[PDB]
């Protein structure tokens, strides 16, 4: 996911004295990419296993200014106004309570600090919203919900973040590879195939659904965005 990462780095306007928090840090790629440009990166991930993976990956690359810990966005342990930049890349759809996550992000962000949020999102039309959320939940039972852009705008406003859409793009998904990386079993996959094959015309257009004549899916697109939040006042 080099495009989203490069976009975030570009948009962040990194300075050498900046402190960065990465929410849902995974194997540590986002934090490592920021590390040459800032003073310090802190990653939080929900699983102990990813915290250990990220830390050994930092060691293996010799970076000394990145640290990882276990935690969730819904309860960040950090003081108010402590980060210059907060990043969240393809993680929000896994939050158990996104409204509480944003409240926490806003709390720990410094005044005029930047929240850089990349995720795929639900179209405004509730039927397309539902189609894509169901598709992603079938493949990943960790999936909670991908919010609409309306919803993000309302959550930012609720927490005194200025909202800006930096870039929107279609995120192309190669079906065979997507199923393999999800480890989805045959019966779960059969449900995915039925879902894609029975898509409305509007869903087929919106999500760029490509199929074989025998109904075996080939590709589709998710709707991706980089949103920037800036902490202001109320």
């Amino acid at each position: 996911h080099h495009h989203s990462l490069g976009l975030m780095i570009k948009t962040a306007e990194c300075r050498a004295e900046h402190r960065v928090l990465d929410i849902g840090a995974g194997a540590g790629h986002t934090a490592l990419a920021f590390s040459p440009y800032v003073q310090e990166c802190i990653g939080v991930d929900a699983t102990k296993e990813m915290v250990e993976v990220a830390s050994s990956f930092a060691q293996e690359k010799g970076v000394e200014n990145v640290r990882f810990q276990q935690g969730t966005a819904e309860s960040l342990p950090f003081p108010d106004d402590s980060f210059d930049i907060i990043t969240c890349r393809y993680a929000a759809h896994h939050f158990s309570d996104v409204r509480k996550a944003v409240r926490e992000v806003a709390r720990v962000l410094k005044q005029d600090g930047r929240f850089l949020l990349v995720d795929h999102y639900a179209p405004e039309d509730p039927v397309l919203d539902e189609f894509v959320n169901h598709l992603n939940r079938l493949r990943d039972p960790s999936h909670v919900r991908e919010s609409s852009l309306s919803e993000w705008q309302a959550m930012f406003s609720a927490n005194q973040l200025a909202y800006q859409d930096i870039q929107k793009w279609n995120l192309p998904i190669q079906y065979d590879s997507w199923i393999k990386r999800g480890g989805t079993p045959a019966d779960r996959e059969k449900q995915i195939i039925t879902h894609l094959n029975h898509a409305s015309d509007e869903a087929r257009d919106t999500f760029c659904i490509t199929l074989n004549q025998n109904g075996q899916p080939i590709s589709f697109c998710l709707k991706a965005i980089l949103i920037q939040g800036i902490k202001r006042e109320g």
